[PDB]
């Protein structure tokens, strides 16, 4: 009887779509026809176990388009799950691809229920629902991480609908009908309230990172062991064992990076936190590079430029800034990146073989240990205790 | 055959103290000839249930003493418990009562193994074992709160000695055997990685404090529930339902307080974490005096000085800062605090009678909601949502 429509086929869209497609008839729009022609061959277009394994083994009312009239049509949910994020260049938080997505569906199929996936900034759906005249615009944030997208809607932490209403009901039932894990705290709010605890989760998220950044890059510059101190401060139920892997910097969450996007949308932002992790972060990346400039290397070599084991995201990579910073002071370096067609970043030569890469670097930085670099241990710097995220 | 002193006894000292005197001969050393005529009484010269209960009911190898010659004589281990942190003038952190006591030790028992429990800037026990040397320092980080101190000594978090050493294992035993808790994670390192465990476990939960009260200022300036954004956000287990109710500021944690006394000891501390709390902490004093104003009060009224119930710490009491910015502009402020005998603060009249304060009042402001006050609640300005710390 329903049927479900994504508009977006990025890991957050088909995370939903496959949920809800073993129940219900769902329709994944994209704009892009090779990845929406893979979708139909059941070939799973992003690199995600389950994603990859529900849409080759099991039974889904699944299909893929890049026809707007022939998805929206008849469409009881339209889940919009397209790109936002802040623009690198103007620093405005950049929000277009829903805008364009809610005018279409508010054109082809007024009826639909609109439930927006896609991180947005605190106030947009209570404003657009009124700019346009609308009123069938829900946000429902979405807490998955890149790579276990399927699996954290599967077991999700909770589901937080932006609406008071029975149709808010309904939609959080397609939720936890096609989740495995049981009795999912279930939250309803009005929509700014769920847009705040977006914003408000990643922030904190983001502020442990930098928190246990910081606290590496102080044992390290004091001679302390880094993971003893982190073991201490850990062994406090109130601060846990968990997510607490010294890295880089941490890159993503939607949330303003630099001075600048936390200027262009302060009030938009709580002010001082995102201060505090956007300094936090420039500063791990000046201690971090220095530590290897001291290294007095002739050739850096590195080692992935992905943040996490199998992303496709190098945007937020903090390797990046390291780079840069390397690069200020002149030294050469090389990039191991198979994801990578390029053959040069930022006119940093990309080497495509291992073992080339192996013996020109005096100096291998990685964000994580990996296994393939266990025969030259001995040059790599790496900031990683515990071999998770 | 053990014995051991504990220097101070202040509720670090007496939680310690009472602790091992179940197993052990303790005696309590502190200058205030009055206090010690108390313990000698039995009487707990500080509110704290458990300390006042052992300490009058059950069978305990305790006395106290203004003698520090008998008090260090034949002592196994010395713990330090004296008053240290940041002088409110010079903004330098205050180690002198610690300083002193060893010196005393020193000279009066070489033989005594000293514990430190007093929290001292990283570093401090590398670098007074060398300017003496001495060999017989050690440092090992409190973790209690006031109130349940001895509570969280019964049942500690964890122990942590900065020694890898025997005699740091005695010790820790003396601490496991007194204690109701079973297996008590318990970590041995040098003494500068407990300093620091220390100083970033604090860091952490002030930081966490002031995230959640950014949030609820957030909250209150957009219009938005506090309680179901706060919901919503510690429904990620990664966060956790605790330790997150908002106040008027957080207080204490031996770190640094504004931004004089962090820049007197950046560099001791983790630069952008702790100038985070601190602007944060600023920030929010703002804001809710900022918020009291907004009602056009002629008189407020400060409902307790404390922070905690049943403390006796003004000090760190951010409901000061309040009082400090709505006396900025020139509106009269009365004070109901039972503890204080004083009949003025900063020259706010302080009422003793509580029925008197509730008619003059036309807002009071409290840190947490409190029954007494349930009769006035109408005009009761608060920002607690939990009823906890
Ligand atoms: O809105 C989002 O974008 C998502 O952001 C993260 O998902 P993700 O970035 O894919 O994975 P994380 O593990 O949270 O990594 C976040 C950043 O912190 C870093 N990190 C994470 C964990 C850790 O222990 N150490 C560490 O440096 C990562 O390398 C990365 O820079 C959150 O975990 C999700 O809940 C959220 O929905
Ligand atoms: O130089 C930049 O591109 C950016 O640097 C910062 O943004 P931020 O995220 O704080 O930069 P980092 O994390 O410190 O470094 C990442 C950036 O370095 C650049 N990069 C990367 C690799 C490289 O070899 N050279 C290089 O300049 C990339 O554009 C990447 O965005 C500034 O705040 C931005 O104004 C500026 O756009
Ligand atoms: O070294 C110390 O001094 C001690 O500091 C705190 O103990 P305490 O300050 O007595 O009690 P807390 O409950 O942690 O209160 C800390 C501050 O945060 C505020 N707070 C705490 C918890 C909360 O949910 N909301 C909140 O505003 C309190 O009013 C206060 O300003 C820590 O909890 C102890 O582990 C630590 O040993
Ligand atoms: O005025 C001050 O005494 C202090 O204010 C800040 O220290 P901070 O902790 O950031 O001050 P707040 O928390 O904003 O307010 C607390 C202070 O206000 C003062 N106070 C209290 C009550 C009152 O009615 N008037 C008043 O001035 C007390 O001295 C108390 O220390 C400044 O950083 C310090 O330089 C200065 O010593």
């Amino acid at each position: 009887f329903m049927k479900i429509t994504i508009s977006g086929t990025g890991y957050v869209g088909l995370s939903n779509g496959v949920l809800i497609a073993q129940n219900h008839e769902v329709v994944a729009l994209d704009i892009v026809q090779a990845k929406v022609d893979m979708l139909n061959q059941k070939i799973s277009p992003i690199v995600d176990k389950e994603i990859q394994e529900y849409l080759a083994e099991k039974p889904l009312n699944f299909r893929a388009t890049t026809d707007k009239h022939d998805a929206y049509r008849n469409a009881d949910y339209v889940i919009i799950a397209t790109p936002t994020d802040y623009d690198p260049k103007t620093n405005y938080f950049n929000t277009s691809t829903v805008e364009a997505v809610i005018r279409d569906v508010t054109e082809i199929n007024p009826n639909a229920v609109m439930i927006i996936k896609s991180t947005i900034p605190v106030g947009f759906t209570r404003d657009i629902k009124e700019r346009l005249g609308i009123d069938n615009v829900i946000f429902s944030p979405e807490f998955l991480r890149e790579g276990r997208a399927l699996y954290d809607n599967l077991h999700p932490s909770r589901i937080v609908i932006g609406e008071r209403s029975a149709r808010a009901e309904r939609f959080a039932d397609l939720l936890k009908e096609g989740a495995i894990k049981q009795d999912i705290p279930t939250l309803f709010t009005d929509s700014t309230e769920a847009e705040a605890i977006k914003l408000f989760a990643n922030t904190y998220l983001a502020l442990r990172v930098a928190y246990f950044n910081e606290l590496d890059s102080y044992a390290e510059s004091q001679g302390l062991n880094s993971k003893q101190i982190i073991e201490g401060v850990c062994l406090d139920p109130r601060i846990g064992n968990h997510y607490n892997n010294p890295s880089f910097g941490y890159g993503g969450y939607c949330l303003p990076k630099d001075t600048k996007q936390l200027l262009a949308n302060y009030e938009s932002v709580p002010n001082n936190i995102i201060a505090a992790i956007v300094d936090a972060n420039r500063t791990r990346k000046d201690f971090i590079a220095d530590s290897i400039l001291a290294r007095k290397p002739k050739v850096v070599g590195v080692y992935r430029l992905i943040m996490k084991s199998g992303s496709d995201n190098f945007r937020a990579s903090s390797i990046q800034g390291i780079m840069k910073r390397i690069k200020a002071k002149g030294i050469p370096v090389i990039i191991y990146e198979p994801v990578m067609q390029e053959d040069e970043f930022f006119n940093s030569r990309v080497v495509r073989d291992l073992n080339a890469f192996k013996q020109e670097a005096d100096v291998i930085i990685s964000n994580r240990m990996a296994e393939e670099l266990a025969d030259v241990a001995d040059k790599v710097y790496t900031r990683d205790l515990f071999g998770n995220d």
